[PDB]
């Protein structure tokens, strides 16, 4: 009988060995050929808030040093990124993580999860981590957690670079299991190496996750088969958040479009709340729908967790001219004003074109592409005070939520 | 001390209820008392492809009777949707299945999926469905299946016309969850004074989706601990499938975007794979990792479908002019020509309207306003269906043999 | 010598794709030679009358030339490159295939 | 943020009595503000008091 398909199911496998064909071709395209913006003197004015006679000092004491200064074709300073934050390092600007007021401090533990389909999550929150990663007067150690097994967070121009001379790994799924090598425990030395990637900033950090992750909820399924008492989720706890807390100071989370155990852990597992979401009807209906079902699986949760301190929800894809739209953000912001963001997430064919070549919003200037400037300023100064804005939120609970 | 946390949430819960509520009463404000725009009686011979002679051979057969063709403001006859159903029906054209060659025919069991979401399943599914309603000459007779917890075509314009002889309208979960009296079986009958209900489409009903259908994945989580022969794909397939294909010709399953035990089961049970994938360069790097993932799960399963008949790859919200969309369209047509549909679906602000006024494309008539706009939509989407069922005749040859 | 033709497909033409027996009639052939036969349509309107008198291709004028044809000649002039690219594929696909004969 | 069939209906309530729908230089419904009051007033759109 199936003759022809198993001319099928292994044809759907010479069409997918052709796909890895394709992903092949993907990976030679995508090769970098890039550099990043340089500040001119105006942008460093905006994005570093130093002023003109510091930076001369400092620029000045680090050209008498080892490393020089470089200029752009025309003999108006101009600096990289590198250089940028090779000055922040050797500033002595102490961050979070060094300042005397707090240096002891956990991670910031800063998720993105909605239960919609495309409208944003991946890019809106891409783009907010590389912004907040724009406080190079600060230097915050970020973690980006591309934790959809779908998402292009690892590939995506703030990646996960996994070169050729990468060896192995053992992703989010081998720490929920320790499938290292039997002979290894995993202590935090192994996490940097095989865990902890850059994503071509000296300070932005990432994770890299596969569609294998798909097979932790076949292999939760089956633990529940094993076990009743739901302890999977505090395997989270301890496996990742435990081994982390040590080190870092925030840890963005992407999650994907879906609720299911993985994302049950990174709900619970994580010490803050956030929820992305768009002005539509239907979105906020599924929202309604998270949150009956919420509390009754929090109390599934072990009882050792005194609920999330702050709640708020998201814009995005918000054309910002639609009456609908604008209905729906006033009646949110009628019901749970002062727990959901003000700001604005516009859509615009920068942010096309932004995808199409992979580039985030500030990998690529005005000469890359057309007069969309005024909307990429705006939107990236919008992310930028939104970023400060959750920050702030994470500000005024560092009191609480430090403490529990 | 979450006592703040969760009470809040009922808070919000609380009052939102109350939006659902609002919602609802948006609803009856907006409940039609009106029905589908009628045929122009020219129309007729254009999509109902019977010849002038022909229709008024069916109109002398059928209008002595108690009928009357329903005149409008004026004496044309406004022959109302239903009434051309009717007509036809009693014409003496035989329908695409009643037609003595094609009665052995194995029914479409169509796909839209994309474990990325965001690229347009549910909207393309409908407009395609509703589209192929339309096709009078053989009476297409149609099946769409919202799987979608968060689904909306509920009220879609195929919307919440619930005749109250049914005991309840249980959405397609609650089928798979036999959330039914217990004294009635899984029966073409039962499902047929119980479940399905119309869509101002004759040719077409629904099998909806409410919001608890969410913890059905947590539900059959619970099940694949329970065991592990992976048998639950099957659930699907027999208790409904077989059933319903009785009273259609097309079915389409609606996998929605998760991966999720829901849509392992769906993916088993689907045997022909729409993949409306707009082809934006991070959605089609999202869909190379859906023909990595696929091919591995597809591997993994049992040994009793026939596969996947094709793949008509439909760019959602396509422009056609926007420089680098129509370049990754071109990558498209080259990387993986020979297995993508040619024409597309246009991004038009009448499908914007389609999609928040709770519509369809169809159902609103260019009286119902736009203008050009919404006249080349639909012209846009009815080439495209034509398309699309030439490609269903295609591979349809195939499905009568197998 | 001649070991046959490699590849053998069917065209529409002058289609209204509008009428019930001319697509009664294409999706009969898709239904015997699929595969075998291009799905592209190439659409009637009075632009390619008024391209023909001039004797001028729809590329050569523009719609300053004449009157608001233009998305008849708009989706003409793109069916015609979609399917030159798809019968340019088929021969893609048989550039192993009849170059070696 | 009234839609095209909704602007209709309020038109097709209104336009029947005395009012015309003055028109700029061109056959371009040009709507006055006051026309615009008008008509919004009496379409059945409840203010945001009345209501
Ligand atoms: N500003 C924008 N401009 C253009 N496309 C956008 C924009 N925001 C979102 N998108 C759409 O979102 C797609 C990819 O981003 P995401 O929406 O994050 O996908 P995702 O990971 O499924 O997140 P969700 O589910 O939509 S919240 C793009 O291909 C667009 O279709
Ligand atoms: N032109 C459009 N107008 C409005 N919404 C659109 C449009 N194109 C895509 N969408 C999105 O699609 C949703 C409804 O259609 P679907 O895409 O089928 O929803 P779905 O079931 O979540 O499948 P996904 O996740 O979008 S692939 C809307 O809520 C939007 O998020
Ligand atoms: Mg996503
Ligand atoms: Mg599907």
């Amino acid at each position: 009988k199936r003759e022809q398909t198993i001319e099928n199911l292994y044809q759907l496998a010479q069409l997918t060995q052709q796909v890895q064909a394709d992903r092949i071709e993907i990976v030679l395209e995508e090769r970098r050929d890039e550099h990043f913006p340089p500040m001119s003197k105006a942008l460093m004015e905006t994005r570093s808030g130093l002023t003109r006679r510091k930076l001369d000092e400092a620029i000045a004491k680090m050209e008498e040093a080892g490393h020089q200064f470089t200029k752009n074709n025309a003999n108006h300073y101009s600096i990289s990124l590198s250089e940028a934050h090779m000055l922040m390092d050797a500033a002595g600007v102490p961050k979070f993580h060094e300042r005397k007021k707090n240096n002891e401090n956990k991670p910031w533990i800063i998720n993105v999860q909605n239960q919609k389909g495309g409208t944003g999550k991946s890019m809106t929150a891409v783009h907010l981590a590389a912004c907040l990663a724009l406080n190079l007067d600060k230097r915050y150690r970020i973690c980006l957690i591309d934790l959809d097994p779908q998402g292009s967070l690892r590939l995506f121009l703030n990646p996960q670079i996994s070169l050729a001379e990468h060896t192995n790994i053992y992703s989010a799924v081998d720490i929920m299991l320790d499938n290292v090598p039997d002979g290894v425990q995993v202590d935090t030395e192994f996490l940097r190496k095989n865990v902890m990637l850059p994503t071509q900033y000296p300070n932005l950090k990432t994770i890299s996750a596969f569609p294998e992750d798909a097979m932790f909820n076949a292999e939760a399924w089956q633990y529940l088969s094993q076990n009743q008492s739901l302890d999977i989720v505090r395997l989270l706890k301890e496996k990742l958040i435990d081994k982390i807390a040590s080190d870092f100071d925030i840890i963005m989370i992407d999650t994907g479009p879906h609720v299911d155990p993985l994302v049950w852990n990174a709900m619970y597992a994580s010490n803050a709340l956030l929820i992305p979401c768009a002005a539509k009807r239907l979105d906020w209906a599924s929202t309604v729908n998270f949150f009956q079902h919420l509390p009754t699986v929090y109390e599934m949760f072990p009882e050792d967790w005194k609920g999330l301190e702050f709640v708020r929800l998201m814009p995005t894809m918000f054309e910002d001219d639609n009456k609908k739209q604008v209905s729906v953000l006033t009646e949110m912001n009628y019901l749970l004003g002062d727990q959901v963001m003000m700001a604005t997430i516009p859509r615009s064919r920068a942010f096309e074109t932004c995808a199409d070549t992979y580039s985030t919003v500030f990998d690529l200037t005005v000469n890359d592409f057309e007069g969309g400037k005024k909307t990429l300023a705006t939107a990236q100064d919008a992310v930028q005070k939104s970023a400060l804005e959750l920050e702030r939120v994470l500000h005024s609970h560092w009191s609480s939520l430090n403490q529990g």
